[PDB]
């Protein structure tokens, strides 16, 4: 047992490795995004650097988790990154309905962890789910479905006036 | 009767109680566009943030008229303030359609004031509503209707990319 | 069901509706407070301009659950904000003892929401009480305890002058 | 008749030259109050520098009359500038209760004047006042009663401590 463990659930200690591997997972996903987006055929600069971003963000989730998983003195232990669904992603409305979806899937598995550290009476797992990634999961969320509503109100999939106008327009020149 | 009272009619210290009352009406209209417009299916946020805007305006007028209540030795009485006529605004043109004739109507309420003060031979109270309101209030309708004028032009209510592009360049970006 | 919604409760989502309405409720009676000590009667400018600030705080909060309402994909629904309780409102001591029960109203309110958050396993909401909202309570309720072992202590209601002095020394100067 | 004369009554004439002296007798009140509050068995120097403030100002609102009948091409009278009603002042609440009722005589003589200008249908007269005399008119008023309710509320004129207390809070120090 590590000399710094304390109150430390051992089934917390491995659902961190695999909220850990869930972000490492999402960062993947958003990479093959923005590697999409960039392709000459599809041209989508500000989408590409949109996704670009928040693989990084969700690599430094990954990070925060291993830095987690120390403090409390567990011990991370890592698996393959599966490769994301999708090797093409369709279009900019597509996209952003796949990228909801994973940050829904994400909220589920930190809502699912904040339960368990609460059966296992963890408030230090509780408050570090609660400040450092349910709020900023809710915002992600928000963010996204404001875009989804946009991009139907523009026409999408046909209209490309619309798609092009939501790459200058709603997400931040690069 | 107040030691600082003078030529201050009981009907316009009425009638001021009620444009109190009919300001934070307004107000409270504005806020609830401004919630209309941030919800996830609308998300027009610079839209929604010049009605905000405007409900500070609105709100920052009531307190106007508590003052002027006092500095003439009037006593204010406050009422309710009635929720708005509608939970939900349709779209951009329906809420401009709505704006102006919410602005119409505070202006017709000023106009009467204005009236009354005049028969009540109260040039003080004239002057401070042609100074504080009667000016600000045109060019508030002025610029509703030169709104209403483009939305229609984008082909409102029904083209949505026109909805999209009034968002980004006829309000202010936020 | 709104695109962005999780974990979100119907009761939940009602509740934050009668919390919007119950900030607004409070914003409201501070702003009477504010109007009366503005009163060239009363005449205790800082007392006045601590009350409108807090009328402003009120309805900032307000604000915060509009846009936290729209967040978690709940629908703002708006209701009448009933007029305050009182037209007039005695001297400092009478409002401040007022002024504590109202902030301990809205204090009982939000753990009430605690509580039903907490049933409905909501940590979002949990943890967004316990940042935004129940911290500052305790402080505020502090605040007014202080000042109103304060008033005592100088002798209200009866004694005019430690009324004065409490204007000058207890309130910031505006 | 003047060069430059048009629309402007000899009733209006000779009421701006009334009311030219009636502001330089205003302004020679509050300088005897000033020297009162100087005198050293009275000895309350930052009320002594309010009212030498208050006759400074309508000694500039007499000139600023002068200036206004040459401009409509009226000729300036003058009168005799009557004295004071009293040599002395009592206490500062006599003293704010003598000056609450000279602006109030101040202000129905503008009022007064405005009927006059608007039954000789002369509106740049009208708005002189409204602009430059009505709304500093109201404000002087209540500050003077707001002045009084705290000076009753101080315990004067019996309570020594209290007009002390006065003149170091209420009014700035000099
Ligand atoms: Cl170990
Ligand atoms: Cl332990
Ligand atoms: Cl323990
Ligand atoms: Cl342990
Ligand atoms: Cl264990
Ligand atoms: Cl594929
Ligand atoms: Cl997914
Ligand atoms: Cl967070
Ligand atoms: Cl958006
Ligand atoms: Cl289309
Ligand atoms: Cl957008
Ligand atoms: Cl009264
Ligand atoms: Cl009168
Ligand atoms: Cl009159
Ligand atoms: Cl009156
Ligand atoms: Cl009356
Ligand atoms: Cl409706
Ligand atoms: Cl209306
Ligand atoms: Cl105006
Ligand atoms: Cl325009
Ligand atoms: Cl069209
Ligand atoms: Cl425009
Ligand atoms: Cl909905
Ligand atoms: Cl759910
Ligand atoms: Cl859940
Ligand atoms: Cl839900
Ligand atoms: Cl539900
Ligand atoms: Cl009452
Ligand atoms: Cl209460
Ligand atoms: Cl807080
Ligand atoms: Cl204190
Ligand atoms: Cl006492
Ligand atoms: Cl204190
Ligand atoms: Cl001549
Ligand atoms: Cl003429
Ligand atoms: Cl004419
Ligand atoms: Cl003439
Ligand atoms: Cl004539
Ligand atoms: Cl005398
Ligand atoms: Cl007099
Ligand atoms: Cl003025
Ligand atoms: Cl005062
Ligand atoms: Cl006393
Ligand atoms: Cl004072
Ligand atoms: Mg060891
Ligand atoms: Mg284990
Ligand atoms: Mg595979
Ligand atoms: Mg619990
Ligand atoms: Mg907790
Ligand atoms: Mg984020
Ligand atoms: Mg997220
Ligand atoms: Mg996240
Ligand atoms: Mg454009
Ligand atoms: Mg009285
Ligand atoms: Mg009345
Ligand atoms: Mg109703
Ligand atoms: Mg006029
Ligand atoms: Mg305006
Ligand atoms: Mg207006
Ligand atoms: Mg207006
Ligand atoms: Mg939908
Ligand atoms: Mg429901
Ligand atoms: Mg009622
Ligand atoms: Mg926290
Ligand atoms: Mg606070
Ligand atoms: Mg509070
Ligand atoms: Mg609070
Ligand atoms: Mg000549
Ligand atoms: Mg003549
Ligand atoms: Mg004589
Ligand atoms: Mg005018
Ligand atoms: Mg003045
Ligand atoms: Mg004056
Ligand atoms: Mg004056
Ligand atoms: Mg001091």
């Amino acid at each position: 047992v590590s000399q710094v463990r304390q109150n430390y659930h051992s089934d917390c200690e491995a659902a961190v490795n695999r909220m850990l591997n869930l972000e490492l997972y999402a960062s993947y996903t958003y990479s093959s995004m923005y590697a999409f987006f960039d392709r000459d055929d599809v041209a989508l600069h500000n989408v590409a650097e949109f996704f670009k971003e928040h693989s990084h963000e969700e690599r430094e989730h990954a990070e925060k988790f291993m830095k987690y998983q120390n403090k409390r003195g567990g011990r991370v232990v890592l698996q393959d990154i599966k490769k994301p669904e999708r090797d093409e992603w369709g279009n900019t409305l597509e996209a952003m309905q796949a990228a909801l979806q994973l940050e829904k899937t994400v909220n589920q598995a930190l809502l699912d962890l904040h339960k368990l550290a609460t059966d296992k009476v963890d408030p230090h797992l509780c408050d570090f789910l609660e400040s450092e990634y349910l709020k900023e999961q809710v915002k992600d969320i928000k963010r996204i479905g404001d875009f989804i509503t946009n991009l139907k109100r523009l026409g999408l999939p046909e209209n490309g006036m619309g798609e092009y106008l939501f790459d200058k327009h709603s997400v931040k020149e690069s």
